[PDB]
């Protein structure tokens, strides 16, 4: 029944406990945003500006550093720009996923102009490779974004890119992206509101949703600007955007974009008296609980209000079931400019469009081979009608009345001797760590929530922009661009 | 540029200070919220449950009272209709104001069937006269609400009575009435969510608006639930309205019923980054300074967040050039349940809907003689596109880190060696009055035990400022300089 916690540490108390390794990076450097976990080769990757990193995820003070800057032409066309010389002409990796079985593949602002290439990792990690593959530097548009203030949502899986940031110079062209591979880069309709709306991005997973890998899908978070009416008012919407794996674009129309896009209004809220509830729509960071189901990850989700004046924080949850139901909902329609939205009633293609290509029902080989009533249909309903509420309708934390904002979270399944408790650790916009169960108090609904600890992990406050979990050693990695930080899970012999 | 009072005092430390006289009110009454404040009499009228009170502005420890509780067999019709004998069913008066030179007008709920009386006072405030002239008793149907819960605005001017609230049992039909004086009672369109959508009235006044009496409209306050299509994102829309006092209704067609009612929305927002904005939509007191011109009064209102989580309450300006701006605008419009709220673009009626019909410029000299197509319209057009928005685009104070909510609200203009000030002394819903200065003097708690400070009245022939509640009345003197 307390908002205080029990067992409060600072970066001073928790250097004094053999609590906190910290990494402060090197002096020409920054922004250690980019984490690629990688368990198997019991390394932490983290891209960085005009560096990448390969940490020993058991003491990161050990490593290596692939300094990946810009070329002296590029730097002066950046700079020609009009640019920040040091704020932005740099090369801020954003992307680093897996590729080959012994090769990384990574993307970077290149100065306002994305390139990407390969980190060769090996076969064999006994031998610790992080050697930097030069001379080659794709196309990065698409991948990183121009801008480094922008952020991308990236999953890369089976040879294949799958990107979310704005694409252009300008970094007004926002889109999801499907990069690599055989076919021809996907891409979703440039300049159009319905679509997406001055989006940022968030994560992108890869849910099956059954034991046919024909229908995966692959779901983006992500918040963007409200649409609705030409009424003063302005809003936040956080969304979760459903595109099937196998979606190959249009055959006369949506040629080489997204077929099966759809998106729902991710609403995380609390009920009020009058009827009028508060609601965190900022979408900040996301959390897939790997259920033994891997067709129903829970999805965590951290939140933050829109008001300047209201500052707050909130942690929702929502079941794919859910998910999945609103988009086998109806399809927000509206018929003209000045129309109100409405769920569409009346006739919807077949197949139902969002639905992947089966090679069962309906028989159509590849989306290629779709109706051209099912492509002009989704080209103009990219949104669904009912939004998806979290389970139970409300959020399972929040946190007002205090000064700082939540920015990551991850949490662990804790099996304990008397039942097993979803423990979270919420990253704050301040360099604080917080450990929070919401152990049901004698019945779901009416819950209690107990922070056992908040412990500064950076000499001094900075937003926390990273967070990776380690079932396999047992430790916490923190990033910022003040660098990065490690910490043990537990601490049950300090209490 | 700070949070912290410079007077902190307790009801204690106002208590050994001679800075409060306490009326911790009748063991057999309650809810001490419609205030009466008569200068001239230099008394202070108040309705009550089952009663009606008339404490002394000098000290409200000496007063008069008047028992007026229901009969029996009203008691009993209540009882049967199912309500709550002790807090339901009795006589909570909600109306109380200067009707004759002589006589004061009061209504109250009946026990859930609103009666009501006249109260006499005669000519010489010397006499201090306090009768309640009983017998007869007309119904208060449209005048005052059947349930104590919910609040009117009232305002009698001219021997007529002009109020906001719910006509009937079952508190459904929220409308706006003007009754007695010489004509059927007048009311807006029932059932009807474009005129009035379930508001929760606060007050009504007059203001001129040219040097005509014609001219003459009355302005209500209040806050209703907005209506934008069958999509969701329940809001609260902070509204004002207007009606001519000479309007009477059409010949046929909105017969007995306001032909120029239009209202606006007031907004009370706060700039943010993002573009987003923060909103105060719930009007929760109305407060007007009569400035130099009588046709431009200061509008202040209180505000406060519609959000049951965080807590916050705003004070806000408004100019009658601005509200008449609006008013003089782009009306609201739609073809149908399904489209966008539209401003109208169409060709207006002549003469212009919401004008006051005039024995000069117009040609009419009576509403009920209006044509066709203006009555349809207006039937169909109450409402404003633009939205009033506050002087400046910008709330004067805000309190939100504050664990509290401001609930009533009056200022006094006074005059000092660098200029004239304007002086706000601040309700709050957890017995508390701020007074603030402008460009947080003192926070003085009145209430032995925390409850909501409902009535606020101030004098300055007697430079006393008075509180409502239903724990009881307090008195306070608006400085005590020794203090300080
Ligand atoms: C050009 C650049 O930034 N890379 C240097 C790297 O060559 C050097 O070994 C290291 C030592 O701290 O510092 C990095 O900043
Ligand atoms: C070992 C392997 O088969 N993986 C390939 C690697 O051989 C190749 O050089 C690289 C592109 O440079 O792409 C990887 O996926
Ligand atoms: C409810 C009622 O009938 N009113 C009584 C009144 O007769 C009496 O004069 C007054 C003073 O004690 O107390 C009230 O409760």
């Amino acid at each position: 029944k307390n908002n205080v916690p029990r067992l409060k540490l600072s970066y001073k108390e928790m250097l004094e406990s053999n609590n906190v390794i910290t990494f402060n990076g090197l002096a020409n450097s920054s922004s250690y945003h980019t984490f690629l976990l990688d368990e198997e080769r019991s390394r932490l990757y983290v891209g960085a500006k005009d560096h990448i990193f390969s940490f020993n995820l058991v003491n990161i003070k050990d490593f290596q550093k692939i300094v990946w800057p810009v070329s002296y032409t590029r730097r002066d066309e950046c700079k020609w720009a009009g640019k920040d010389i040091l704020k932005e002409c740099a090369n801020f990796i954003k992307v680093l996923e897996a590729y080959n079985q012994t090769h990384l593949y990574a993307c970077g602002t290149g100065a306002f102009h994305p390139i990407c290439t390969y980190i060769e990792v090996g076969h064999h990690p006994e031998d610790n490779i992080f050697k930097l593959q030069d001379s080659h530097f794709e196309n990065g548009r698409g991948k990183s974004p121009y801008d480094p203030k922008l952020l991308t949502a990236s999953l890369l899986i089976d040879g294949e890119l799958y990107s979310g940031t704005a694409a252009d110079f300008m970094g007004r062209d926002f889109a999801i992206f499907r990069t690599l591979g055989h076919h021809h880069p996907i891409r979703t309709e440039q300049h159009d509101s319905r679509w997406l709306n001055d989006p940022r991005f968030i994560s992108a997973h890869l849910i099956p949703e059954s034991d046919n890998p024909e229908d995966d899908k692959v779901y983006f978070f992500f918040r963007e600007n409200a649409i609705d009416g030409e009424h003063s008012g302005k809003a936040t919407h956080a969304r979760i955007g459903q595109i099937c794996k196998n979606d190959f674009g249009g055959h006369r129309s949506l040629v080489n974009k997204w077929t099966t896009f759809l998106k729902a209004r991710l609403i995380c809220s609390v009920p009020g008296p009058n009827g009028i509830d508060t609601h965190f729509d900022e979408l900040q960071d996301v959390f897939l609980m790997n259920s033994k189901d891997p067709k129903n990850p829970i999805v965590y989700g951290v939140f933050t209000t829109s008001s300047n004046i209201f500052k707050g924080s909130a942690v929702c949850m929502y079941s794919m079931s859910d998910v999945r139901r609103v988009f086998l909902g109806p399809y927000a329609h509206r018929d003209g400019p000045n129309y109100q939205w409405v769920p569409y009633q009346g006739r919807v293609p077949y197949p139902r469009p969002g639905t992947c290509p089966s090679k069962t029902f309906g028989g159509f080989d590849s989306t290629k081979d779709l109706p051209d009533d099912v492509i002009t249909f989704a080209r103009s309903h990219p949104a669904m009608y009912n939004p998806v509420f979290p389970i139970n309708n409300r959020p399972i934390m929040i946190k007002t009345d205090v000064n700082y904002q939540f920015t990551q979270i991850v949490v662990d399944r804790v099996d304990a001797e008397d039942g097993q408790y979803d423990v979270m650790f919420i990253g704050t916009d301040v360099g604080t760590v917080l450990k929070v169960v919401s152990v049901p108090k004698e019945t779901w609904h009416d819950l209690e929530e107990v922070l056992l600890e908040e412990m500064t992990v950076f000499r001094e406050p900075t937003t926390i922009s990273a967070m990776e979990l380690s079932t396999k050693q047992q430790q916490l990695y923190i990033g910022s661009t003040a660098g990065v930080a490690q910490l043990p899970l537990h601490r049950c012999d300090i209490y």
